[PDB]
């Protein structure tokens, strides 16, 4: 273990380090490894959508939240409010346990599969998870998505991009950034105009 | 043209020299220019600096235009930046655009690419034709350090393979690719 730079505005440190960052308004985000949940690839392709759609305070749903990194980075980021969501009790903990060591105790926290029992409508959805739980994300977002709702996904392996493709275009929704790191992809996600 | 403001990001947004604009994060950097490719490559070239700089880089923009992407990286706090282009419009552009935004230490050179560029950097940027980013890609070894790191931005889809193609035969590998729609965004560094 070490820093991980994600980009100019985010670095991610293991809790135990005192690392002081060179540029000082890099956001560093701590995240105890004892803890459950992830990969820095896919990480960093959801935390560049996140970097491109905060242009204002946006309401978020952080999706198959695991070790809440996404939730975090999106609450230094600027949103109106963030929910994550994951279906394991210690994903919840690491969640709550990671948000706390970054000094954040606002992050609502809700253990439900994907969207599920989620009340409310969201400015962006984030969701960080394998490709066949995305399929099944798909067919929820559009009523958890305010107008002008935004989605970000990452962790789609390229061989499965067609499959997810498809069902985006099915469900009325557009590609309108794809980004492609290794054997992984990224998706800035809106409904078609 | 009529020119709006340009949102391209929570830390970075494009304003015309005389609109008033108050973002609503406070944070949020503005680059004003004067009148001010297009949108598009723009964005993909700024995602890319954007995850390359994190920690102070030299940087080289090449084929600068209104000088938006040296600018930019300045602001994102290079150590140093060099802008080129060919044309003295677009020489007499970076300069202005950089002093609308108070800095006057960008480097600036009337040059062919990187043609009589001494010296070599941590970052090499370039938001330009296909066409021209072939000419580019054999100079970019003699002018990067060790661990640099290559943006290109201006790629029609259709013209990648050639790209892809050049840069193999050069020992340069991609490691992130970007598209939005017909246009082509790349991270590149040398090969193992």
């Amino acid at each position: 273990y070490h820093v991980i730079n994600l980009s100019r505005h985010l670095a991610i440190v293991p809790e135990w380090e005192d690392y002081q960052p060179v540029f000082k308004d890099q956001e560093i985000i701590r995240l105890d490894p004892g803890l459950a949940f992830g990969n820095h690839q896919t990480t960093q392709l959801a935390m560049l959508g996140i970097e491109r759609a905060m242009v204002k305070p946006l309401t978020v749903a952080d999706v198959g939240t695991g070790s809440g990194i996404l939730a975090i980075a999106a609450h230094k980021l600027g949103a109106k409010s963030v929910l994550a969501t994951d279906i394991s009790d210690e994903s919840m903990t690491a969640a709550e346990e990671n948000a706390a060591l970054n000094g954040i105790y606002d992050i609502a926290l809700q253990k439900t599969s994907l969207l599920a029992d989620v009340d409310g409508k969201f400015d962006l959805i984030v969701a960080n998870i394998l490709a066949e739980i995305l399929l099944d994300l798909i067919p929820q977002l559009d009523s958890h998505l305010n107008e002008d709702g935004q989605v970000i996904f990452s962790g789609i392996d390229y061989l499965q991009l067609p499959k997810i493709e498809q069902a985006l275009a099915e469900n009325s929704f557009q590609i309108d950034l794809k980004m492609r790191a290794g054997r992984w992809i990224g998706l800035a996600i809106s409904r078609k105009h």
